[PDB]
Formats: C-alpha cells, sequence, structure tokens
C-alpha cells in the first residue's frame, strides 16, 4: 500500500497517459513522498498527475497544484511489494584501517547478528558458535588477509550432524570510496583576503563615435600552493571515483584539482599555477576617457577537514545448505558444499546482488541464485525485510586532516564614471613588481566583441 | 560548453527518438552528469542514450553500457546557455541574530559589491558613493527600523546629472532554515551500550502437528530521555521546513523527532514513551519447545552538534532606472523612480526571482519584470553569470550546541532450535523487577498470525 519512489516512471504521451504497465500517480500519493518525487525532477520540471495535478520541480519548491503537463508521473499497475528499507548510515570515525573495519566487522548488533541471520535464512548450516544455542552468537571474529573471518567458535565438541561444520561469512575486498559532497570543515584557523597590489588608470576614447563594442582583458598567472594532512592510515587506501575540485570554503578561490584512482594519502599539496582572466564591456562616451582598476589579493586559509568515504566490501557465505530447507533455486537435499559472494554496496552483478534478487523475485526467469520468496515464506516478509535492512544498511567512514592554502588572484576589472578629456589603455603594468609580488606574465588588452 | 542537468528530459517514444527540439544525450555527456541522470531515474530504470547505449539507474549503479531501451535520455539541439553557477555554502560562524545579520550585509566582497553591481546591471541610477569613481564603493550600511540599507555615502558634493539620488539596496524579511543533512558533531563526550537483562524461557508446541502460525509477541515500554542546548539565540528564530529524525551517531538506535514550523530554541526535548512491541513468527516442531531469549540494554550518548541554518532574505533595489541604459523589460526612459524585490532563498513567484527570470529569459512571454539578455547585451555573459552567482550564492549559518540521550529497549527476540519434550510460554516477568530497570508494562503473549 506505500508508494514506492524508486518504481515511479515518467512517460511523455500527452496529458495523464501511461505507458503499458504504468498508471497516472495521484496527487495524495504524491503528496506522501513528495520529496523523493521532487528531488527526481528538474529544476522548473513541471510534470503530471493524476486527474487534473501536477507536482512541480525543486525550483518551484516541489509545489503540487491542479494543472496539465504532456508528461505524466507514473506507478506500475502491478508493483514489486515490500521493498527492502534503506537505513540511515553507520558511520565510522576515521582511523587506521585495521581498526575501522574491526569497529564494522565486531558489532553484534549492526554486523554479526544481521549477516549470520542472512545466513541462517538461506538455510546455511550451523551459524553460530558452541556456547549459544541462537545464530551468530559465540563467534569468532580473524584475520584473513585484508579482510576477516567471522564463524562460531569451535573450541571442545559438538553435537549435531556435522556440526564441526561451522559456516564462514568472510569480509573481504573492502573498498572505501571519498564523497566530496560530504565535505565540513571546522573552524577557521586562519583567514584573510588582502589586498596586495591595486592597478590603477584609463581607457580613454579618442574619437566622435562613442566606443563600446570592445573587451579590456586582463592576463596572467599566479600560484595556489596548497598542502593537507591525514590524520589515520585508512587514507592510505581511499580513493575518489571522479576528480574534483577542493571545495570553497569563503571569499577565497583556489584551483585545486583531487584527481581519481589515486591514494588520498598520496595527494598531500603541491603548487598549481591559476589563471588571470577579466574582462570588462565598457561603453566610453564621447571622447571621454574612464578609470579603471584591477585589485590583486593574496589570501590564506586554514581548517581541520573532514570527508566521509563509502565503505564497501564483498560478504562471502560458506558452509553446507540444510537438508530440508535451504534458499537455493534448486532446493538441494544433499548437503553440498557452497560458496556464494554478496557484494555489499555498488552493484556489480546480478548474482551478487541481494536488492536486484530481491526486487525481482516474482520474475521466474529472473530466478537463477536464492529464491527471496522461499525465505519469506519461512520467516515473513517482515522479517526478512529487517534482516536485509541491516545487511544492506549503508556505511561510512570519516576521512580527517588539516588543510592549507595560499592563493593569489586578481578582482573583476572594475570600471568608473566617465570623465570628459580602437579603444586605448592608460594603465601602468610594472612588469617587475607584479612579477616580484608573484603575478607573471600580466597584460591588458583591448580586443572586439563580436 | 557542458550539460546542464536542467535541460535533460526524458521520452518514451521508442528506441532512440527525442521530443521536437531535442536529441539524445551521448555516453560521455551521460557520463559527465552520471549523478544527475540517476538521481532522476528508477532503482532498476534503464534509459536510451545515442548510439544503442543506454545508462542504468541507481540500483545499477549507474552504469552506462551497449543496451537498447523504449525511453531515451534528450538534451536540446538549443539549449538556453550561460546556466548562473551555483557557489559553495557562504558559511557564516554561529551568533545571535544581530551577529549573523550584521556580518552578512557589511561584507563588502560578498554582500555589498555583488548587489550593488546587480542594482548597476539593471539600470539603477548612482550605485556608490561621493568618496569613490567605483560602483559599490563608499556605501554606508544603515539599520531601517528592522533590517537594513546599503547606499552610497552622500556627504558634501557630488558631479553628475541628479547624483543626489542614490540607489538603495534594502535587506529584510530574514529567515534561517535549519538543514537537517548540515549535520555534524564533535568528540562523542560519552558512550556506551550496556545489556542490563537477558530474558530467557520456553515456546512450546504442545500439539502433534508443527505450528507456525503464532506471533510471540513482548509489550510494555520505556522512557527516552535526551537534551540539546544552543550555543547562541538565532536558534529562537530557526525552523526546519520538515520534520527528521535526529540522525545516527554511533551503534545507537534512537528515535527523536524534530518537528517542522517549531523553533529550534523550543525544542531542547526530555521524556519520550517508546513503546518495546516486538513480534516474531517461529516454528515450532509437532511436541516440542523452542529456548526464546530477549535482551534488555540501556544507551547514552552525548556530544556538541551542529547544523547549518539557511539563510534568506529580501533584497529590494530602489533609485531611478537610467535613461538610455536599464533593463526593465519596457526599458523606461524617463528617469522613473523603481523599486523592486528579489527573493534570495527559496522561490515564492516569478517576479521575485533571478533564476527564474534568468532561465526563461528566451521566452518572450515569459519576459514581464528584469530584461536579462538587455543585461547580457549591455555587460556580457561571464560578467553577469559570476554577478549572479555571488547575488545567489547561498549563505548559512552554524547552528550549534550539546546533545545527550538516554535510553532503553530491547533486542529482537531470539529463537533457538527445537528440542523434543496455539502456543504455551514459560518465560518468567518479574513485573518489579524489570520496572525498577526502566521498563514498564512488560508482558509476553502469542497469538495466531491472521
Ligand atoms: O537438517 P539438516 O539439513 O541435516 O541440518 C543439519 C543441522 O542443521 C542446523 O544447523 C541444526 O538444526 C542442526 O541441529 C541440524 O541437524
Ligand atoms: O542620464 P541617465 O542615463 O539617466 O543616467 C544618469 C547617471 O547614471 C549613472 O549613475 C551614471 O552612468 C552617470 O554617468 C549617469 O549620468
Amino acid at each position: 500500500e506505500p508508494v514506492y519512489p524508486d518504481q515511479l516512471r515518467l512517460f511523455s504521451l500527452g496529458q495523464g497517459v501511461c505507458g503499458d504497465k504504468y498508471r497516472p500517480v495521484n496527487r495524495e500519493e504524491a503528496q506522501s513522498v513528495k520529496s523523493n518525487i521532487v528531488g527526481m525532477m528538474g529544476q522548473w520540471q513541471i510534470s503530471g498527475l493524476a486527474n487534473g495535478w501536477v507536482i512541480m520541480g525543486p525550483g518551484y519548491n516541489g509545489e503540487i497544484k491542479p494543472g496539465t503537463a504532456s508528461n505524466t508521473w507514473c506507478y506500475p499497475t502491478n508493483p514489486v511489494t515490500g521493498e527492502i528499507p534503506t537505513l540511515s548510515a553507520l558511520d565510522i570515525p576515521d582511523g587506521d584501517e585495521v581498526d575501522v573495519q574491526w569497529r564494522l566487522v565486531h558489532d553484534s548488533a549492526n554486523f554479526i547478528k544481521p549477516t549470520s541471520y542472512l545466513a541462517h535464512y538461506l538455510g546455511y548450516a550451523w551459524v553460530g558458535g558452541n556456547h549459544s544455542q541462537y545464530v551468530g552468537e559465540d563467534m569468532d571474529v580473524t584475520r584473513d588477509g585484508d579482510g576477516w573471518v567471522i564463524r562460531g567458535n569451535n573450541d571442545g565438541g559438538c553435537d549435531g550432524y556435522r556440526c564441526g561444520d561451522k559456516t564462514a561469512i568472510k569480509v573481504s575486498n573492502f573498498a572505501y570510496n571519498l564523497d566530496p559532497d560530504s565535505f565540513k570543515h571546522g573552524d577557521v584557523t586562519q583567514s584573510d583576503r588582502q589586498l596586495v597590489k591595486t592597478v590603477v588608470g584609463w581607457a580613454v576614447n579618442d574619437s566622435d563615435t562613442p566606443q563600446s563594442g570592445y573587451d579590456v582583458t586582463l592576463r596572467g598567472d599566479t600560484a595556489t600552493n596548497w598542502s593537507k594532512t591525514n590524520t589515520y592510515g585508512l587514507s592510505e587506501k581511499v580513493t575518489t571515483k571522479n576528480k574534483f575540485k577542493w571545495p570553497l570554503v569563503g571569499e577565497t578561490e583556489l584551483s585545486i584539482e583531487i584527481a581519481a584512482n589515486q591514494s588520498w594519502a598520496s595527494q598531500n599539496g603541491g603548487s598549481t599555477t591559476t589563471s588571470l582572466s577579466q574582462s570588462v564591456r565598457p561603453t566610453v562616451p564621447a571622447r571621454s576617457k574612464i578609470p579603471v582598476k584591477i585589485e590583486l589579493y593574496k589570501a590564506d586559509i586554514s581548517y581541520p577537514y573532514e570527508f566521509k568515504a563509502d565503505v564497501s566490501y564483498d560478504l562471502t557465505l560458506s558452509g553446507f545448505l540444510r537438508w530440508g530447507g535451504n534458499a537455493w533455486y534448486t532446493h538441494p537435499d544433499n548437503r553440498p558444499n557452497w560458496n556464494h559472494t554478496f557484494v555489499i554496496g555498488p552493484y556489480k552483478d546480478k548474482a551478487s546482488s541481494i536488492r536486484y534478487q530481491w526486487d525481482k523475485r516474482y520474475i521466474p526467469g529472473e530466478v537463477k541464485w536464492w529464491d527471496w520468496n522461499w525465505t519469506i515464506q519461512q520467516n515473513g516478509l517482515s522479517t526478512m525485510q529487517n534482516n536485509l535492512a541491516r545487511v544492506l544498511r549503508p556505511v561510512r567512514a570519516g576521512i580527517t586532516g588539516d588543510f592549507s592554502a595560499e592563493s593569489q588572484f586578481a578582482g573583476n576589472i572594475e570600471i568608473g564614471a566617465p570623465v570628459p578629456l580602437g579603444l586605448r589603455l592608460e594603465i601602468p603594468l610594472d612588469a617587475q613588481e607584479l612579477s616580484g609580488l608573484g603575478f607573471n606574465n600580466v597584460s591588458l588588452s583591448v580586443t572586439p566583441a563580436a
């Protein structure tokens, strides 16, 4: 009965019209998940709803009001019910890699219990230590190269058929993707925008024609010099998927690009040369000159910073599958030894994706791995939704350090009131002082706007 | 010449087909704005791109690959160009409201210049004081009953036609919206999650056939206590637009609801009954009892928290429009007194929103206030873009203080494997003892899942 916004589909077939298998979303349903729908919309997008209503984009504040639209937000006549909720992220503060993983995989409520449950619901046998009669208790977490293994304790002996063969949950292949958008910074340790030099003068119009087609344009270059630290080692293994420019704090401007596919901890500063470029379209009255000034600045900035890195890992379940109750699509009854890897994080393929397999579980052709319906048959839709929501809970780790920059730049060429006496400049540029100041190859040139 | 996510439109018109005036987005362009496109997509939606490529929705990690789809992501053959960039937030350090307003309107480079320039680009006369030849200089900032007034110093004489009639920029109707997603916190002052009692016992199936039709259900209730402080008083005037759950720090799951349209400072919390209602539908074999166990915990967390509140305000330009040079759509030529207000912040209506006007500038019927194509022609596109980008640059204020919570709760009901001898329970519950631990009206009962 809840509308799942991740199942909406937009059609462009004319007023109130959906493609085969879809039907228009109504004003009340769209109200119930309103921020999800708007967030799936373009700034000024206006899309239709049932029965003469439209929802508007974030630029209009996601307003729902009567109106007509040739494109319509639609919802399946046969939606997939019982989606797996997405829980709030679990944030792990910055530390060394081993310590960050440890806080993750040794957490009984958020990792050991959920994943052991998962094993157990799929029919994996013996998911717990010998010191508990409950699933995912008495579980030893031990290092395995760059990951970990969690497996019931095996001290002393046991009963049960093959009871010594505990199921293992191997956590490996951790990756950490830094999210630029998660940037945050503590108090500005140091800040100041300092007027270093002013370049001042005149542009004259020596002619009868009121000159006004020309750009006047500053050129030249300077440096941004920056550095950062990394408080812990996890930074050695952290990357960012796409390059981004270091974010703007306050009234400064830097040219720092962080690069993709390269250690966070191996990008600790350096000197990139920003570029001077300002232009200005002045209109100059009948044989008059105009005052012209360009302010040159240096700026320092420094603060502690925090980004968050999305942690992903592979979870491999290994053990035998029980006679007369397991969830492999072929329902083997011979207790074969099994190994399956689920990718916990960004999707890699169908076989390794609980979300895919679960969302498609009513499509017979798609069921080539686990039989999720069987697990619902066993435990109820509820229990599975909540277990899987926990298993899939997003994990982030804090990546921290101190940041520091200084850069130089030029303000906008500023233009004054025209006073009376193909445009001409009279704005002295002391190449040598500027160069001494750090402003190199500076040049002022006049050229046409068309 | 980047692709503007805003101008993307999805068409469902068969493989490869766009609506008139649009063209398919190619795989390189999809790639450059991937997260934008993916965020407009159903979980498993697959959508066409140029030349037999497709992009897949978030469930598939935004993957781009060869494929066919009957809907297509398109882009205009003639896009609207020069979108006003969106700069990162200007961050004002927490203070009283008077401190936050003071800091904002007195900021020359971030407020006085850009607003002064904007008024000058629109044709307002004399945006500047007597003691400077430049726009947005020698500007007095005075208080006008409530908000502010920025206006050229008018002391001693001035030259120029009508030069005593200085344009004024007034700041007023401030508001402050807490952005929940801007959360960060300081040192996690104190944390801990402690077992206070284990309830154990049995559930019996005395009947001859297996039993799967009963929920075993825990009831009762516990208090949750949380408190927050407010370092400053801007907090009295902050609101959130929508309710949100206090965020999850640490491992701890606590339930807290910040309500909309209610002062931040008015919600420092207190004590809130939460229920322990919990349920499980076990399957007990013929003639058997399962071991049962419920764990009871207390947890507490505390820390300095920090959220950012968006500052929004009305910006009113008052002065006369120059003869032979203004942006009002009718281009008046009689130096009329003009007052116009823009809403710097969430959209309210067309007249008072720069972004809307800017973006719709090429629709002659939508030009009923300012002529932004004329501003572009007069000053150049880069210059207006950069100017408007400074005037629309988000301003935020830090909302800080201390957070603390105590909570009690039960782990899920756990079930052991069936051992041989609706459904019967022998699980002790000492009314008193439990109450002394902060667990009230505790009960365990069995009912039909129907
Ligand atoms: O019934 P199966 O397939 O042999 O499972 C073998 C074992 O699996 C589970 O882990 C437990 O219930 C054991 O007591 C059981 O004997
Ligand atoms: O005569 P107008 O064009 O109405 O403008 C009057 C004055 O306005 C502006 O502030 C300046 O450009 C002046 O040089 C001009 O004299």
